[PDB]
């Protein structure tokens, strides 16, 4: 029985480029987390309590996704390499602009997973594509959800009255088309 | 005991023009169904989640009405003839325009039933008028409901803020005067 | 943030040939639905109440599958295009012939999904293959089920007594190998 | 306040031909009752216990229908006139022949109601058409049910084995398409 790079028994070696891609993606999940924390704060600073609570939960969820990836590397007997985390964006001129950044962040998360997915297929790593399949499925739902929140905020067309109604929806947990 | 056109024992023959009228009306119910599906999609594309859920349920209800009619022909030992279904309308410039089409669709459904009703009376088919009586009663309630939804949307006068409030009413199931 | 063809925020563009293939497949699910409705009617006309109830439920399930696909296009910010629906087949000389058509309809549904799947892989659309994966899994179970119902009816070798026993199985919900 | 023919306060006079038609129809319901009793006995004599129980209940139901009509005449302040009741048919060469007589008996019951209905319309007696409307609705269901039982027995094509299976269905209360 061979030992993998993290010291555990190795079921099958992993291509180093694929390992680096996964380590890089863990950073993207962690960056999404701190970005949603920043967005939560921006919302709280403007008394948008429902948006604040939504993004506060979204930040914890993104961290959970990152940890989920670290567990996969452990399972594959590969080393984790937790990286320096950039500071998030923290300033937006409107809620609509913030929600656009949030949507792009989800689309960018999926793109990163897709890039890892393509590299795993290049290396015939079926464990990794199977591991990523449910995460892409969750990304479709997340993109649908953030397209819903962004589009609903844009529908409000900057009217504070409409944004308060949407804010109360989010505080109630009404955060998807349903 | 005579056998009816669908092969079952025949309680009483049905005039072929009346049969064709019923088969035609089944198509109208099926067309109402796919129209409400199209309207549900239009609403979902604009993040009008409550209107989407309402029309999604309305589409299933219209299909149930169609099946209810096929069961009556079975009960009368008459042949069903499921027809080609036209594509629905799929484009509207506003929610108010969509709701106007929806109201007209309900009024047109009732007109079709009324036409079948008149033909059954011409042929002294009391089974068919008795069968249609509760369906006309349900049409009155449906017309009242869609006049309510259309009128409430028109009252909003295109204000997104008011349409969001109405959207949330529909998501809660507040879809009639009550 | 770019807007997709249906107006929603776009996470990633979709190849137009892949979009048309998905729109075409939605038609196949809707056609399976009306085909199972026709089969339900054929069974009811022959007092095969269990087969009638089975196909009545199967028709609603196929419609649900179609709606599931329309929701995916919404999630991808792609336009739906609900198409004209052909009239179903409505005449069979025996229950065994009807069940053969039903089995082929399920196999043909899977073939259509497989064709969409191959086109998504050609375009590296991992969202679409992930979306279709569970639907292919459900197709395996559906093909297993309809091979079971077809084979059991063929085992009956046209004996009405055996078909009544099977009819009662279906009315009880005994519709799979289990 | 005028007194009606049965002595009670009279809300509106009834045409004597319409009264005789209703009195005649009460006889038809009573005759259906004793016919179903005879059919129950025929079935019991052949150990068809499920068919026996079905027709035993059907006989009581027909009597209830007759009483329902006598109550309407009371409500209209009209005299009842309970008539001599013919002896039922009591001999059949097969269960299929018996079920054909049963189906015709239901169709004939509806025809009698229809004849009363037409006479009430001739006399603009809207109380009577309203009273008969739900009874015609029940007749549609009864005709559907007896077409189902007759057709299922005919499907058995005289095989005792199939008739035993159907007999057990009826004993379990499985007496309609459902
Ligand atoms: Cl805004
Ligand atoms: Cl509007
Ligand atoms: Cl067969
Ligand atoms: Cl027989
Ligand atoms: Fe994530
Ligand atoms: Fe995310
Ligand atoms: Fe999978
Ligand atoms: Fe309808
Ligand atoms: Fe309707
Ligand atoms: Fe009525
Ligand atoms: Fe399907
Ligand atoms: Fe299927
Ligand atoms: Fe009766
Ligand atoms: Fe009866």
């Amino acid at each position: 029985v061979a030992q993998g790079p993290n010291g555990r028994a190795l079921a099958e070696s992993m291509n180093p480029d694929l390992l680096s891609a996964i380590q890089q993606h863990i950073s993207i999940e962690r960056y999404a987390s701190v970005t949603y924390l920043a967005m939560s704060i921006w919302c709280a600073e403007r008394e948008l309590a429902g948006f604040y609570q939504f993004f506060d939960g979204a930040a914890k969820d993104e961290q959970s996704h990152a940890v989920h990836f670290t567990q996969y590397l452990i399972a594959r007997s590969q080393s984790n390499d937790l990286q320096t985390l950039d500071a998030p964006r923290q300033n937006w001129d409107s809620l609509a602009s913030l929600m656009a950044t949030a949507f792009q962040m989800e689309a960018d998360t999926t793109s990163s997973i897709q890039s890892v997915y393509a590299l795993a297929e290049r290396n015939s790593d079926t464990r990794t594509t199977v591991f990523l399949d449910p995460l892409i499925e969750a990304q479709i739902q997340s993109e649908d959800q953030f397209a819903y929140l962004l589009g609903r905020v844009k529908f409000a067309n900057g009217d504070p009255t409409a944004l308060l109604v949407i804010d109360n929806e989010l505080r109630a947990g009404q955060t998807q088309r349903g």
